[PDB]
């Protein structure tokens, strides 16, 4: 049993995230539900107190294996199982700060566990990230290309909406690397449409978020694959 045969829905998720931003250390944990292909939620909470940064900015750090892929595009993230993959992220909030994340995953009993670290240095203490002035991030297209002999790369430019109704940009670059000591067939260049919706639980006493991601793969530009050898 490998690849897509390991991703029979419903499934669950867990996260453990150890973070630091501008010297403030924090932890998040969460549990989530993946009812069906491409629709996955996460109820995360800061176990150290208040989260010292925007929940909107930490949204993308909070599971590409749950994306919905048509049959005719390789689902690289799923085809890495068994063996798994790492994700390395750089998220540059333009004019504000840069953060990196490192993720490791394991699959057991229908549950994907993410162990993630986040490092963030030199953010503007009056920027939207540290003052928590963001309302949401807008849906984007993530460009996925083959990267080196065995990886992929994911790039996106994300619009973050502040409370005054104006936009800040984040520039996001990820490398996925199989860690299963085996070759995984690389997909053709393609795009992922991604939307995040965040809300609060009526009762939870913790600093928390209830997040849903919709993530759908598509060959949005048939000619793009020609450019990536
Ligand atoms: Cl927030
Ligand atoms: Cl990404
Ligand atoms: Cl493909």
């Amino acid at each position: 049993a490998s690849g897509r045969a390991l991703f029979q829905y419903p499934m669950t998720s867990k996260i453990e995230l150890n973070g630091e931003i501008n010297g403030k250390k924090f932890k998040v944990a969460g549990e989530g539900f993946t009812p069906s292909s491409g629709r996955f939620n996460m109820h995360a909470y800061c176990t150290t107190g208040d989260l010292p940064m925007s929940w909107v900015v930490i949204a993308s750090p909070l599971f590409h294996m749950f994306a919905h892929y048509p049959e005719d595009i390789t689902h690289f993230f799923q085809e890495c199982f068994p063996g798994s993959y790492t994700l390395d992220r750089t998220l540059r909030m333009e004019g504000d700060g840069t953060l990196t994340t490192h993720h490791e995953y394991s699959l057991e009993d229908g549950c994907v566990t993410s162990k993630t670290t986040l490092n963030a240095s030199g953010f503007d203490p009056k920027g939207a990230t540290m003052t928590k002035s963001f309302v949401k991030q807008l849906p984007c297209e993530v460009k996925i290309t083959p990267h080196g002999p065995n990886g992929i790369r994911l790039t996106s430019t994300v619009l973050y909406l502040k409370e005054d109704g104006t936009i800040q940009i984040g520039t996001q670059d990820c490398i996925v690397t199989p860690v299963g000591g085996r070759k995984v067939t690389q997909p053709k260049a393609h795009f992922l449409h991604v939307q995040i919706i965040q809300k609060k639980d009526p009762n939870d006493t913790r600093d928390h978020i209830v997040q849903t991601e919709l993530a759908v793969a598509g060959n949005l530009w048939h000619g793009m694959d020609e450019l990536y050898k």
